[PDB]
């Protein structure tokens, strides 16, 4: 069994920013969904051969999960907080596209999803 390379969390090549936007993205954001009872599925990238998935990224094309991003986050990957947000959606679709409805799995991510929801509803405005 095979792992692909994991996403992408340094890229010199890449143009950065530090924005208020994406410092509430890691203070409030990563650290409440990090810190929940429910996050250690979703700390790391889907080890498919330790969790006997060998059919994981045959159906996941995109992964991502809070490893990546926590990573991504300190060490300054992003310009804008739309890109982080969008890797927190990539990570929440693909639990929901890979599981069977109802599983634990996709409870947890549910938890979750409904914080994340609740910390971008209040976005900063933009410095
Ligand atoms: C018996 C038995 C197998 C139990 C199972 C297989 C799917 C699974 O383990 N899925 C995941 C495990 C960890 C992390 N995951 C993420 C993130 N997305 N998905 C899973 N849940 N029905």
């Amino acid at each position: 069994s095979m792992n692909p390379p994991p996403p992408e969390t340094s890229n010199p090549n890449k143009p950065k920013r530090q924005t208020n936007q994406l410092q509430y993205l890691l203070r409030v954001v990563l650290k409440t969904l990090w810190k929940h009872q429910f996050a250690w599925p979703f700390q790391q990238p889907v080890d498919a051969v330790k969790l006997n998935l060998p059919d994981y990224y045959k159906i996941i094309k995109t992964p991502m999960d809070m490893g990546t991003i926590k990573k991504r986050l300190e060490n300054n990957y992003y310009w804008n907080a739309q890109e982080c947000i969008q890797d927190f959606n990539t990570m929440f679709t693909n639990c929901y596209i890979y599981n069977k409805p109802g599983d634990d799995i996709v409870l947890m991510a549910e938890a979750l999803e409904k914080l994340f929801l609740q910390k971008i509803n209040e976005l900063p405005t933009e410095e």
